[PDB]
């Protein structure tokens, strides 16, 4: 099929309009990343067999010195994640837990998957290739903390349900 992530966010909204969810990295930290990798990831959307590793979550991850060959440092990143939830509403303490282990957990189940897409070789000119722990677990975290929010901190409108429905299949990128 069509890569559904290729159309893009069906409106330019900005996510936190619908839900303030946890985060790992800053704004600023995120965009950096997002600039220098956005480009390519968009290209990797478009080229079929084994999902290419997202290097926009790498940046992320080396950001925060939370990935190392191949591995993601899970009590770093749940240290994070607290961290933002601190001042927060309650519910997102175990939200945040709960989301945690289910993406290392569906990490862990495509481990052979992953591990082939470590191996890829470039398949067009200038494609830095990544290792794809990081973007699996990160899109995971973003998808699942944003699905999660309680409607009494959700924004029940129009726009914000077909981000709804973009992003319970495409993360935010």
């Amino acid at each position: 099929m069509d890569n559904p992530c290729l159309k893009g966010p069906p409106v330019p909204k900005n996510a936190a309009e619908c839900c303030v969810t946890p985060f790992l990295v800053e704004p600023s930290a995120f965009m950096t990343c997002h600039s220098k990798w956005i480009g390519q990831t968009k290209r990797q959307m478009a080229m079929e067999g084994i999902p290419r590793g997202c290097c926009v979550a790498e940046c992320v991850m080396n950001s925060t010195s939370l990935y190392s060959n191949g591995k993601i440092d899970r009590e770093a990143l749940t240290k994070l994640y607290l961290d933002s939830t601190k001042s927060m509403a309650p519910e997102w303490n175990k939200i945040t837990l709960d989301a945690i282990d289910g993406c290392f957990k569906m990490a862990d189940s495509i481990k052979d998957e992953i591990e082939a897409g470590a191996k890829l070789t470039p398949a067009f000119e200038g494609e830095q290739i990544c290792h794809p722990i990081s973007g699996t677990i990160l899109a995971c975290m973003g998808m699942t903390l944003f699905a999660e929010c309680p409607a009494k901190l959700f924004t029940v409108n129009d726009d914000c349900n077909k981000l709804k429905s973009y992003h319970s299949k495409c993360p935010f990128l």
